[PDB]
């Protein structure tokens, strides 16, 4: 293989700029040239395509974001869009792809990846929920950009004597709920994988106020439902000066962590190295803190786990 | 005098621990006695009054928040709720009070003044609103926690080619969205002191889409509605894929600038000061960069100005 | 088992604030009372021993540094003090410790236990120089702070197009240098465990400026030698505009990233459970991603390892 | 005037990239073409210059050191390499400059003025040293990046008990170390423009761990010395765990503050007015919160004051 393509698509995560940069410094390490392809799948069919030098990924490693930009396609999927697809492709002789982005994205590349075009999946998201690794590209950032805001609710909830709702992005997993609930000491986290006792919570709050806590957080995942609601619900039962913050967007900028840099620019090489290496279809990640790849229609089937042992920790710390 | 008291009330703003540890070290400096009276004017009234010793501010400068809480009095209001906090105040033989917080606050001051107790008002607050200063205790940190969230939501918004809008506090005041839009280069800026149109608004928006501004951000003090209705009114009139976030009460907390944990420094010494030299019924505050102190009565009259000389360059810098 | 002591030695790192925390309110979930012991091992000396209540680690979880504060003991190591060590311990019934900190602490640890004192060992240094564990806790804190310093060295060395060469903390270990370099771009990283040559690193270097790279970052471990030695050697075989600068400790202060709180957190329980279960001369930590503990005679022995396949990396994507 | 150009020079400073940015937009905004001159002076004579467009500038607001880059020219002070600037500068019709950086800077300046081509200097430095302006721009997030590292070194000082001495920037000023000392509540601040004394800085030492103080932070402008000199001097006469360190070139690098982004599209766009109005040879900044402007060699005469009364505060603050 001499020409290769790289893009990213789903939702941006810090750390794309980095995996980019690997993918492109690991393949011109290796004699290969590499294609930018800009905005997810939907520049296979506009055919914004670019070569992209060394000079290219200079300046970008710090950098949130994505500077390929990303875009939903739902023409892709279409056979007419996809072979629109192909033809840009072929056209500019590219072999083999590195996608770089969420679980929507891994199955546009196997897709490709049957139709002759080799392509490797690198798990960028902030939601951690990418079967196939411990840990996806984006989401040590989005817990420091949690736990930061967190530290400073907790300066106005302590002052004030007050009760807070804090919701947390993560789709439909609870990692960032779960982990950065752990890590603000949250009198209770609110996760899909675990059940929750709204009375239980309650009365955790009641028995803390009672022993003199004045102030509490709550933190809730998006996919468990609305902080506004679990509020009210909450001012009702107490009658106690509740506030909800959403923390929205913010969780998915911001020049990503050193954690997320190494994860990056450790699986965008591995990804070169594969498609280089006759293999297709396949993802990387991080399990076990070891590096792995595997088939990815054999783990798009496997559910996502968060580490239980880690919620019991979280209630016994609570109390 | 021998012997003061010094309490924060209104909503806390980081940089009230600095202040506080100011008012202490400095009074201690000139061998006069200081309590912390807790839970802002509600202190007066339970008595939940202590002894502050120099320890008590020795780890402090840099934490967000009020170690000595803070808490609306409605009671205090009452002549009835005045005199218990009279009466703790001679109970304890407090000859003065230094009051750290917003505007709502500077009422309890003078009324205590006109009764025998000497009070300084000084400014704590991130709304920037409270006449006599240039600045408040606690904006200049507010400022900088917006702008690190705009600057990741600027990650996003580019990545994906979204504009949005964004909800940033300030009571009834600009000064947070003004200065905080200025910084972070916002497209517009929409402020109570100002006039805005906002089809001038979409205008500007369209206009920058066709030549090729792929994204915007838009600020919205929240003293002027709602992000979430701008918005859809937004995406109404363009069709074009706006998202909202309404950043919260994050702007209150955190850690302390440099510009406020010295601006709090100086003003909190200042008015100990004043305190210990026969003058009552003062605020501090800076202008012109200078330290100045004004009788409270004469300036709670006056209405609080944004330069629009700031706003006008605004305008001039997003076309 | 129902009371236990806990204390910090070593260098102090940041997440041991978190770990004590743990350690206390993971002792109380199950009925165990616990003593912060002061200053290290010259707290079992000179007897500076607290009960530690709920209360006591409220307001921690995100603090840097050790609230139990640390120090060395060179006393304690003869068998006089330790017997004073001793004898202070079972004056107040304390029948196990958890040690947070070096690996300097874990042979006090394993001292008590020989003496019917079953001590477990918990994992505090930034250097992430410690056997038995992948991972020690405030390393990732130790990266960001890096990565935080090299990313404003980075805006001043491209504005001026000079060369940089930064010396990182680590002690004997290249770990922090390791993963900063790489998650910083450096063009060159040395560290004590892999060979450089300081003749191909000025000759990476030139055929860097040749193409057009104004600007460089090398990266030194403080175990390979001085950065002031580096630059010079550097400013002689180039004459070209070489900086030094010397991070020093700041490395190992500030609230700790979302990593070392939660490793905090569940190393901190971990090991509570351990002694709680009639376990001692044990140390815990997290290898291949799960929570292990070991005989830590068995495992001072072990010599320690960066990840090799993590260093060509950096040789690959710097080039 | 329908041409200008802008130029950065001297050291690089946070906050230059929005002063470019607001020169360019307003010129923009005014029918005037901007070009960028690299490298500084160097730039007029390598003839590196390029007409800036708005999307130049579309990215620039939060980022640290200058787009434009800057360097050193000796050749342009020789009467030589000045002529062959002048004939860039016809060359492309280039009718008159904005000069953003140092006090080096605004010589070149004066020069060009009376050699028919006006010049409007700005203030961009970190050191906050420049004459007709109460700040410059990079000053605050100066502060704002020591303030940090002081706090991180509060936290190890703090935990181990030890005493450090923390060297600043500022070159021949005092103003970093003294807004940055008081910010951080130091024990003592060297800087030039106010007398020290060793041994009364030795005796408040002793007169602190006396009363229980276990630490200290003591801070040196580099502009007084050497802080590995101040640390071993005080090493011998207290004969106590003395730590120092220097912040270095961090303080020049980063993402600027609001307030450098705010002050430099301030005075950026009011740079460009005065140029726009037949003024030359003058220099802009913010004196007593107001915009003004000054006959560059009236005001190189003029010498820099810190204001004392701030040095007392930190004076009677410490104790």
């Amino acid at each position: 293989m001499k020409r290769i393509g790289v893009l990213t698509s789903g939702g941006d995560s810090p750390g794309m700029n980095a995996a980019v940069r690997a993918v492109v410094r690991k393949a011109i390490y290796h004699d290969v040239e590499v294609y930018g392809i800009y905005n997810g799948y939907a520049g296979l069919i506009s055919g914004k395509i670019e070569k992209l030098e060394l000079g290219s990924v200079g300046d970008i490693i710090h950098r949130g974001g994505t500077k390929l930009y990303t875009a939903r396609c739902p023409e892709f999927k279409t056979v007419e869009g996809r072979e629109k697809g192909i033809a840009n492709l072929k056209k500019l002789g590219i072999e083999g792809l590195v996608v770089i982005g969420g679980d929507g994205s891994y199955m546009g590349a196997k897709k490709l990846t049957e139709h002759g075009f080799p392509c490797v999946g690198v798990p960028g998201t902030i939601d951690n929920d990418i079967p196939g690794t411990d840990f996806t590209i984006g989401f040590d950032t989005a817990l420091n950009t949690v736990i930061d805001a967190i530290d400073k609710i907790r300066d106005t909830a302590t002052s004030h004597e007050r009760t807070y709702v804090i919701e947390v992005m993560g789709r439909h997993a609870g990692d960032i709920a779960l982990w950065a609930g752990l890590a603000g000491g949250a009198e209770s986290i609110l996760i899909p994988e675990a059940d929750y006792d709204m009375h239980e919570i309650i009365a955790r709050l009641k028995r803390g106020h009672e022993r003199g806590k004045k102030h509490s957080i709550i933190i809730v995942a998006e996919g468990v439902g609305s902080g506004v609601e679990f509020g009210k619900r909450i001012e009702e039962e107490t009658n106690l000066e509740t506030r909800v913050s959403v923390l929205g967007h913010i969780q998915r900028g911001g020049s990503p962590s050193a954690a997320d840099r190494v994860l990056a620019s450790r699986l965008g090489a591995y990804a070169v190295e594969l498609l280089l290496e006759g293999k297709g279809g396949r993802c990387v990640g991080i399990q076990n803190n070891k590096l792995v790849d595997h088939d990815i229609i054999e783990i798009l089937e496997t559910k996502h786990t968060v580490e239980q042992n880690m919620y019991q920790l979280s209630k016994e710390l609570s109390i």
